């Protein structure tokens, strides 16, 4: 399930990609954009977004990305860029059980990729 915070996330136009992600026990999509990159995420890959080692960038769905910032664990989200070709604005917010995914088209603010992330985080944690 969980379609309609996708749906809600993509509405306003000014994003190409996001993403719902469990990450207890079994790492897996819950929802994504279809024919997209966060489709793709793989268990191995969140494990690496929600490890202890924050030091060693990383792969989304394959596609390899820079981390910005890194407050994941602590904000309780990260900024990253996509690694070039134009990059992108990627935020991920976590929750008590899912990862809040979100990938911004060229040319839009990742502030605004990290507030629109963050408020669904937000959301999210309301009925988790």
């Amino acid at each position: 399930g969980w379609n309609a915070y996708i749906d809600n996330l993509m509405a306003d136009g000014t994003c190409q990609d996001a993403a719902i992600v469990g990450y207890k026990d079994s790492p897996s999509v819950w929802a994504a954009v279809p024919g997209k990159t966060f489709v793709n995420i793989t268990p191995a890959e969140v494990g690496v977004l929600v490890g202890k080692d924050r030091s060693s960038g990383l792969t989304l769905g394959g596609q390899k990305c820079s981390v910005i910032r890194d407050s994941l664990l602590q904000e309780f989200s990260m900024d990253l860029r996509t690694k070039s070709a134009p990059t992108f604005n990627v935020t991920v917010t976590k929750t008590d059980k899912t990862l809040v995914l979100l990938m911004g088209k060229g040319g839009v603010h990742g502030g605004l990729i990290n507030k629109k992330c963050y408020e669904m985080a937000s959301h999210l944690r309301r009925s988790q």
